[PDB]
């Protein structure tokens, strides 16, 4: 009669090597990640039956290095349904 | 009757090898990255039954290396569905 | 009678090999990236029944280097379906 | 006459070497990440029947060195279902 | 009649092996994350039969190092349901 | 007749080594997290039937160095299921 399922099958396999060797004197420098943002700084939504999904990321700096090498699922999702005023699925 | 199914199979198979081999004396300089952003500054939405989906992204500075390297999923998704007024599904 | 079934199957396979081998001295610089942005700046939506997606995206800087060799499915997505106003769907 | 069955099965295989071999004297310096965010600083949502999902991230620096090798589901999801208004599902 | 089962299954599975070995003398320096944020200062949501997911997240500074190698499953979750304004699920 | 079975399966099985070894003179100096956040300061929700899911978190400074390197699981959870305004399920 009714039947509701909500099912996720994540299957992830990696097979792989991350040899690194470095023999010789080496110098790496990545300095100086000051970014200056100023936002909406030094100056002189939705009504009654809706559905309503928002996002306001601010980031000042992000810096990622030798990461992630294999199968980098990180954030992941599906499915996003956000519904709004009354929802009816009706059988006669 | 009725029968409303989510369904998400994800299946990612990586095989690789990332061999990274320096044998001689090197030199990396990625510094500076420092962007003034400066965004509404120093100056002098929606009704009764909708849906909406807003987003405002703001990033100073990113800086990936060496990442990544097989198979990233990262910020995967499906299926967004934002709905408003009231949704109706009837058979007779 | 109903059968509503929202699916997505992302089956991704990668096979290879990166091999990076660096025999003599080298140098590398990528120094430098302060873009200045000023936006809106130092100066002297939608009604009643209604879907709405709005995206504003800002960046300074973005630098990616030796990142994604393989099947990068990053940010993947599907189906984005913004309904406002109200939805019916009816059989007689 | 009613199924509801919400199943998530998630099967991570990884299998990998990481060999990281340094010979040589080496300098690495990634310092300086005081990004300055000021937001909404030094100036002189929904009704009744609805389904809101909002998220505001600020973040000032984030930073990831030698990090998430393999297999990193980190922060996974799935269905995220917001639902508003009161469901109805009925057969007769 | 009636059978409601929520069910998870999370097998992870890694083998891999990290050997990190320094011949030589090396220096790393990583100073100075003071991100200064300074959030709406110094400056002269939802009604009846609702559902809603709000988040807020304000992160000063996050710095990860040599971290997460194998299988990361941190902060993982699924099927989040958030329903409002009364659920029926009816057979006859 | 009825069977409501809430069940939840978690196998991790990780098998690796991490042989760290550093044969020569070193020196490491991450010093300096003092982000200074200001939120909201210095300056002159839901009504009768819901379900809502609120999370405000707010952390100055994290740092995580030579950590999980294994299996990782920290954190983890599933179906979250939110329900406000009183549940039905009937069969006839």
């Amino acid at each position: 009669a009714v039947s509701v399922a909500l099912g996720q099958t994540v299957r992830i396999t990696c097979q792989g090597d991350s040899l690194r060797s470095y023999y010789a004197s080496w110098y790496q420098q990545k300095s100086g990640q000051a970014p200056v943002l100023v936002i909406y700084s030094y100056n002189n939504f939705s009504g009654s039956n809706s559905g309503n999904t928002a996002s306001l990321t601010i980031t000042g700096a992000q810096a990622e290095d030798e990461a992630d090498y294999y199968c980098n699922s990180r954030d992941s999702s599906g499915h996003h349904l956000v519904f709004g005023g009354g929802t009816k699925l009706t059988v006669l």
